[PDB]
Parts: C-alpha cells; sequence; structure tokens
C-alpha cells in the first residue's frame, strides 16, 4: 500500500507464443566486467528493465559509454573513458548490479566510496589488499595503493559447508574473480559458484583478455595480468533469463489451454542451467518440450505429484521456488520447501492463503498441502518482492473472479513487462489506483 | 586391546537368497500394547535380536508370560498375571523399548520407576494424562498416578519444525499418547500423528486388543478409551519384514553381487510401500527393484546411478535409511547432498567411509558425498559408532580389493540376527577375530 494497483480479472485461458530476454544476473557481471576492461562489450539479447537502465546511467555519469538498442535488444558499454572515483548516491542505490562495480573503480582509482549486505564483498576485496575505511553515514571508503593476488576458499562464504550453499555465495565469487583479473599475479579460487551468473562472466573475461584456468572441477586459476590486459573487444549473446523461463512453465503449465511456446536465443542452455527445477518437474509430472531456441510448456492433463526438496546455491534457485510452491498447491499431498539461501523468503505464502492456497510455515521450511488450488476471488493482495509479485499475479489468474494486487513495481527489476506480455496470451490486467 | 574384530576381504561377489525378519520397531510397539492388556498376543515373523530377549525377559520377571520359539520365529506374550514390584534396572536398560512398557505399569500399578536417548517427551505426553513425575538423584524418575484422564493433543508439539512435521521427539510421543490413550477412561484425541508402520501397526493391535481407535481426519486419531479392562481379546500378528534390513539388502544386492538378489518376506509389499520415500530415491538413481508380494529383487548396478538431494525426516525417508543411500551416491555420477531432520549428529559413519576411499564432507545437519568415489582402499581399521554405522561399513568393506577390519561390530545385534552369518552365507569372506 502501495498507491497504483493491478486488476486482476482471472479465469481466462492463456495462448499463445512468449519469448524471453537475457539473464538479468549475467547481465550485471558482464556489465561489471566491462567497467573494468578499457574495450567495448557488445551485449545481445539484453532484457529491457530497470537494471540496464540505471547501469546505462552509472556509465554515462561516471564519464563512459552506455547505450541501449530496444529495437536489436543489443546493450554495447565502453569504459574505457572512464573518469570517476565516486558515484551519485541515489543512481547507485537504485539497483543492487552496482555493487559489483566496485573491483572497477579500486583498481581505476585506488580509492572507492560505497554510499548506503555486503560484508563479504569487502572481505574479499580485503584478501586482494583493499583496505576498509567506514566513516559514518552507512557508508564505506575502499583504499588500495596495489592489489596482491590470494588464494581463497569460497566455502568461507557459505552458511553451510557441506551443502556449499549461502546468500553470500554467489557474490563473493563473482567479486574475487574481477578482483583476480585487475591484479598482477596468480590468483586461485576453490569451490566456486557454478551458474551461468559466474561461467558467462568468465567467457567475458577470457574475451577481454583475462586468463582464467579451470586447473579441476573445484579449482580455477587466474592468472591476472591487471587492467592493462583486458583490452579486447567483446561480443557476447546473454543466456535466456532462467527464472524468465520457470516463470513461462509455470504459467503454461496452470493458466493455458494449449501448449506455450518459450523462445529464446540457445534456451536449451538455459533448461540444462535449471537442471535441478527441471528435475522436480519431471518428478512432479510437468510435460515441457525442449529445443534449441525454444521450449514448450504443457496444460495440466492430471494433479501432479508432490516433491520434497531445498533451495540452494550448487541447486534449485532461491527464485525458482514460489513458482513450485504454486504447483504444489496443484499436486496431491505435501510439498516441502526449505530454503537454504535467503531464510526468511516465504513473504508470498500469506498471499497465497488469502486465495485459498494452503501453507505452513516454520523458520526455513514452507509446506504446501495439495491439492489446494487457488480459487477465492475478491481478494486484495501485497507483493513483498520481486517474485513473489510474480506468483502471485500468476495465481490470480486462475481465479474465476476479481483480485487486485498491489507493490507490483518489484516486477520491473526482473521482467520487461509481465503483465503487458501476459495479457497478450488474453489474461485481464488492468492497471489502476487504490481510491 | 584383546577387543573382538570383524576382519573383512572384500572383492568377492555375492549370490543367493536372503529372507528378513520383522520389524524391529514394530515388535516394541505390538508387545507395548500388549503389555497393557489381559489376553496373549502371538507375534508371527518376529525377528531374533537382542529387544526380543529382553522384552521376553521383561515379562516373565513381572510375573508375565512370553516364550519365543525361534523354530518358527513366533513371539507369544501375556500380561495378564503382571503384578506389581520392582523392574531390574540393569534389564531395562538393556534395551529402549522398555521405555513404552510405562503407559502399562503406570495404568496397571499406579507408579512406575524409570531407571537411568532421551526421554523427556515421553513424560510429558503422559503428564497430560494426569502422571506426575519426581526425580531421583542418578537421575531416575518416579511416576505416579491416581487417575488417568483423556486429553486432546497435537503431536506437532514433540517434533522439532512443524511445517516440515519432524522431530526425534515425534515418534515416542506419538507411541505414548497412543498407549495411554487406550489405558484410560475417556475420549483421547490425537492431532498429526505419526504415520510410518511403527504406529500404524500398534494401532491395528490395539483395536484388536479391544479398543476403539478411529480415523475421523486425515490428520485427526480418536481414541475412545475404556479402560485396561476393555483390552482383552487375544490377537495373532504377523509382522511387517523390517523397513531398514529391506533397505539395507537393496543396498547390498545392487553394489555386491552379480546377480539380481532375491529378498524374501511375509507382506514385503506393505515393506516397500512404507519405503516409498527411499523407494522415490532409489527410481531418481536409477537403482532397479522388483517389488513382488512376499519378495523383491535388488539389481546389480549396470551403469553408474545418479545423485540426489534429500531429507530425511519423519514424514518421508528414514533417518537409519540414509547411511546406505549416502554409499549408494559413491557409485552416483555427481554430489548427493543428504539432510538430517530427526536425529542430529549421526553422520558418524563418514570418517570411516572416508578412509576407504569414499569423498564426504559434513557440516551441522548435512552430509554431502562427491560421487563417484566408490570404496576402495585396503588395510584399513575402521571402528562403528552405531547400528546402522556398522552396517553400512561392512557393505563398503565388501567392495573393497582387500583386508579391513572392523570393530564395535556389536551394535548390529540390535538390529540385525546375524548380519555378519547372512553376508558370508551369500559368499562374503567375513572372519571373526580379536585385537592382538
Amino acid at each position: 500500500p502501495g498507491e497504483p494497483l493491478l486488476e486482476i480479472h482471472g479465469g481466462n485461458r492463456l495462448s499463445g507464443a512468449v519469448r524471453t530476454s537475457g539473464f538479468k544476473h549475467s547481465l550485471v557481471t558482464t556489465v561489471a566486467a566491462a567497467a573494468t576492461a578499457s574495450a567495448p562489450v557488445r551485449i545481445e539479447n539484453c532484457p529491457d528493465i530497470v537494471e540496464t537502465a540505471v547501469l546505462g546511467e552509472i556509465f554515462r555519469a561516471a564519464g563512459a559509454h552506455a547505450h541501449y538498442d530496444g529495437a536489436d535488444e543489443t546493450f554495447t558499454v565502453d569504459a574505457s573513458a572512464w573518469d570517476r572515483a565516486e558515484l551519485p548516491a541515489d543512481l547507485v542505490g537504485r539497483i543492487h548490479g552496482s555493487l559489483y562495480l566496485l573491483p572497477a573503480l579500486v583498481s581505476r582509482n585506488g580509492v572507492a566510496r560505497l554510499s548506503a549486505p555486503d560484508e563479504h564483498l569487502l572481505d574479499v576485496m580485503g584478501r586482494f589488499g583493499v583496505t576498509t575505511r567506514l566513516t559514518a553515514d552507512g557508508s564505506v571508503d575502499l583504499t588500495a595503493q596495489r592489489l596482491t593476488p590470494c588464494t581463497i576458499d569460497m566455502l568461507d562464504y557459505t552458511r553451510n559447508k557441506a551443502l556449499m550453499s549461502g546468500p553470500c555465495y554467489s557474490g563473493a565469487v563473482k567479486t574475487a574473480l574481477l578482483m583476480g583479473a585487475v591484479t598482477h599475479g596468480t590468483t586461485t579460487l576453490q569451490h566456486p559458484y557454478l551458474k551461468p551468473d559466474v561461467t558467462d562472466m568468465v567467457t567475458v573475461l577470457r574475451d577481454l583478455g583475462a586468463d582464467i584456468e579451470f586447473a579441476g572441477p573445484e579449482t580455477w586459476v587466474i592468472h591476472g595480468r591487471g587492467p592493462e590486459s583486458l583490452h579486447r573487444p567483446v561480443d557476447v549473446t546473454l543466456i535466456p533469463d532462467l527464472i524468465e523461463v520457470v516463470t513461462w512453465i509455470c504459467a503454461g503449465v496452470l493458466l493455458a489451454d494449449e501448449p506455450l511456446r518459450i523462445t529464446g536465443p540457445g534456451i536449451d542452455r538455459a533448461v540444462h542451467a535449471l537442471a535441478p527445477e527441471f528435475d522436480l518437474l519431471d518428478r512432479m509430472g510437468v510435460r515441457v518440450d525442449v529445443g534449441a531456441d525454444e521450449v514448450t510448456a504443457h496444460p495440466l492433463t492430471k494433479p501432479l505429484r508432490p516433491v520434497e526438496f531445498t533451495a540452494m546455491s550448487r541447486g534449485v534457485f532461491s527464485d525458482s521456488q514460489p513458482f513450485l510452491a504454486l504447483l504444489g498447491a496443484y499436486a496431491e499431498g505435501p510439498t516441502y520447501i526449505r530454503e537454504a539461501v535467503w531464510e526468511h523468503r516465504f513473504g508470498f505464502a500469506p498471499e497465497l492463503e488469502a486465495l485459498g492456497i494452503r501453507t505452513a510455515v516454520d523458520d526455513t521450511v514452507l509446506r504446501v498441502d495439495g491439492p489446494c488450488p487457488p480459487h477465492r476471488p475478491g481478494t486484495d493482495l501485497r507483493a513483498t518482492d520481486l517474485r513473489a509479485a510474480a506468483v502471485l499475479l500468476l495465481a490470480a489468474l486462475a481465479v474465476p473472479g476479481r483480485t487486485t494486487l498491489r507493490n507490483h513495481h518489484h516486477l520491473a527489476r526482473g521482467y520487461r513487462d509481465l503483465v503487458e506480455d501476459l495479457v497478450k496470451l488474453g489474461a485481464d490486467i488492468r492497471h489502476t489506483t487504490a481510491p
């Protein structure tokens, strides 16, 4: 609450085709890599979201170059003329991805200020000889006269070392790689994050001119030659958004009458990365046809099967489980969902409960008592986050009646225009105001 | 140190047929229900283990009747002439199953002494029925109850995680509450009960004794208790095959046999259905098991297995099944993630599997196996920490083409009739030696 409102009239069956945009998180890592380099980086299949717009403005405010071609979905950036030690606070604080610009700011200027969770990020850069200086305001100053190589076991940034999972795991790996690339010497990273988040950043860094060796399955060696080695021009096509694919599969299975075709350049590679999710889909009884540039989600033909899983760093995405919870409402029996990344991330549960979905929450565990599909109309829902807004919207579309959803502004940070895309499929969603 | 060892020479392929024994835990609950009654209870397919012997001795020591016929594996008990006196402490403390005799004792004599796994949750359950407790210096507890009163209990009160419905006090609290409900005058209503045959079979026994237990809802059990005087009907019951023994043999057949290992047991299909969470994992790993009525057939490896992540929980995979699934994970291509949500700190088998060559990692409630990493290192000295640890180490040792020693294998007698003898019968080279 939450002034603008989404007026949802569910009960309508969706039909047609959807095209996906690039992975938001790999967009962040690619741009962060480009900020350290002096060469232009052309990013194809770039999503038209908030993250792209802000990063572009940050680059231009830094004296660098950034341009997004909407008709081409191409984002070209160049930090060769980068010339700022401090970026506008309001701009930086608008997105989360600005945090990975710190290795660029530190290596280029020697001094950087972190405008007011990032202890792990500061701890990682601290391994490379970066001094942490806190002068109130909740803001931190980064200082480094010179960068030194190091050997880091990335399990130091996990909550559970056996499970190899944690909220600080992913960010620490991304930062360490960036630091190692702008550092002279051999940096060794052990037990690194494995999703395309980090994988695609490695490819970009290699193309820039960095020497990154996969010495072992759990050992990455960075033969760093400083920022001056990153001078080679790069052309990269982003992997389709992993969570957006999950979102559309959930939409097709529950809201469509005919098989929903979901397209994207090299989406088969996105599916392979979603192997934990797809294992669950197969275990639940969800049918998805997989092609090279398209996947096809089939509507329900019978009750799904309940599953038990844990959302973890080297497994099912934390952003994936809310959609799997909604699918659990159509399964016959209890679906157990444990969160091993962002402990308290079941804020969508009380809102799904208003729609008729029965859930139980104890600490890190969510249980869905299927079957309990959403059916209650005339409710007023409040989104708590990005994926919450998405899953609530899909659930509301299944309810033959009127549902109001607020705080849907979160959607812009994960999707281009999820409302508009659903409307194209036949969804009846209207933009209104509270009074 | 002059202490008995197992001398294992692995590398040999096992073959033949194995017959399972009755469920150890169902035996306890059936006997516990019998202790409250005034009628003879004939228990067929009764396992010849430590529990059977001690429970039999406890009955006779209290003036009651108990006779085990090892020929046809039949345990016949009768608590009709059960009198009131001191129960031999050392005798009672020999087994864990004696804890569930408390409802019978407190209801028959009004008093019961709990001589010194936790039992504090047991006392809380009985406390709701009006049982009073007081402490003895050595940690012993004296139970008193002039009159028992019915109660309405949500069993989630005895779980660590309410949403997951899992905890170390869950199953025991349900067993106690059910027993207390039957020996109490009045209507007792239990909510969200434990669902394994462990409890399920005791319900059937109590019903056959004369109790009126009703499944009002999916999560609602109602016991119209009419006291111990209502439990006077003779009962014939054939135990469900031991659930963990089935798991143990399936694990053995897949990894150690060269031909499909036939595993028999009366009504083993019920055991399989109860092991549905375990079998869902087996199917996901690529393990083939042919399921029949009185037999199951476990097939040896034809190709590497697939890794799985799961959580051992009360309404899911057994905690005792996890060590054998960990060993299977060593033959899978990828990381197997195992989370314990019942009995904290029981990955004591992991450092011993490490010595054989198996790659493991342990952090609190989580165990990870980095497959492929099959056991191969010979010439080690393995120490068992518990029952299932001794079994899984013995199976892993039989895979190693060399000599391996295993001690503290005395734990096996509390879970298996004679696991060593049964394995040797299949072609295993296991010898009984001594430490020096």
